[PDB]
């Protein structure tokens, strides 16, 4: 409990009347830690301005019964960011849980998801218009960073994987469609169910932005151990409606192809050799 103690100190220091009676680590990424405090509050911390701006925009503008974080505590500085909000109660959706649900239960969950996405994507985003993300341009810039750093030391197999991806990226039309506000990390580990297996809450709008509409289906369409599966995403797309399903799948496939490169780039930017090695190894796994 050393981490817990430092974070208890920081919370009490920056939020003057707040008393920490209990505190435990509830999740962690590679450069963030999330804490459950007093069995009631979530504090996300990092060594978060946009994320806060997004919860504020959404809590003003969304009409939905699905719960999202409502920021009550914030401290934001160059060196440290903390966001605190009341824990949304529920069970996180998993493949295992989904497989035990009746067909009707599954259908209601899919409809709840489609409905939420439709409402969010339909919001007039003028008041959040600073939060724009261009994925194609971001990729080009990450490629330039590769070229400026480690590209010349990569193997021919690694180089070909990258150049083949850039060729595909250049030819695709999937970045030319509707833009809207997306969650942009819409995976089942961010989806909470209530006791009837109905969608009750959504978390982690940390990557959210004005971006391609296709983006919020990337994980719903993913075939992996962590996600439900492609059929889940297809059905949600049909319920959501007025969207080109083949292009949504093309978008997901291109993003999936990019993953190893994204991993390499993260390692370069954050000076973490482990990630550079992991992404390069994953290129070999995918090639063979
Ligand atoms: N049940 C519950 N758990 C929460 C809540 N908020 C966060 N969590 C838990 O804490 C984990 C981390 O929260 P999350 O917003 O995803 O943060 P992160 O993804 O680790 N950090 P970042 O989004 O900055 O990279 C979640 O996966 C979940 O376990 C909440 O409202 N309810
Ligand atoms: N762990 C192995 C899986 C296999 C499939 C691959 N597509 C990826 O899939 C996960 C994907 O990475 C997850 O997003 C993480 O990563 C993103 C960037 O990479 C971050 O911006 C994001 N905020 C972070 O939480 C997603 N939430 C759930 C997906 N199952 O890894
Ligand atoms: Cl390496
Ligand atoms: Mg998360
Ligand atoms: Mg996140």
């Amino acid at each position: 409990a050393t981490n817990v103690k430092a974070m208890k100190y920081l919370i009490e220091h920056y939020f003057d009347n707040f008393k920490v009676d209990s505190i435990e680590i509830i999740g962690s990424g590679y450069d963030s830690v999330a804490y459950l405090v007093n069995n009631e509050y979530i504090f996300k911390t990092k060594f978060y301005a946009k994320e806060k701006a997004i919860y504020n925009f959404l809590n003003t503008n969304l009409e939905t019964n699905v719960k999202i974080p409502n920021i009550e505590y914030s401290y934001i500085s160059d060196e440290l960011s903390i966001l605190g909000y009341k824990e949304i109660k529920g069970t996180f959706l998993t493949p295992e849980i989904y497989s035990t649900m009746s067909e009707e239960e599954q259908n209601l969950l899919k409809r709840d998801i489609a409905s939420f996405l439709r409402q969010m994507h339909g919001l007039d985003y003028t008041d959040i218009s600073e939060c724009t993300i261009d994925n194609k341009q971001n990729v080009l810039e990450e490629y330039i960073l590769l070229r400026e750093t480690i590209y010349n030391d990569l193997t021919d197999i690694e180089k070909d994987y990258i150049e083949s991806f850039m060729e595909r990226l250049n030819a695709t039309t999937v970045f030319e469609g509707k833009k809207c506000l997306c969650h942009n990390d819409f995976s089942c580990n961010h989806l909470l169910l209530d006791g009837n297996n109905r969608l009750t809450g959504i978390i982690d709008f940390g990557d959210s932005g004005i971006i391609d509409e296709y983006c919020d289906f990337i994980y719903l369409l993913e075939d992996s151990e962590e996600e439900i599966g492609t059929n889940f995403g297809e059905d949600i797309l049909r319920m959501y409606g007025n969207i080109d399903i083949e292009k949504a799948k093309e978008y997901q496939d291109i993003v999936e192809e990019y993953y190893p490169i994204e991993t390499i780039v993260y390692g370069i930017k954050n000076i973490k050799q482990e990630f550079i090695e992991n992404g390069r190894k994953e290129i070999y796994k995918r090639t063979y």
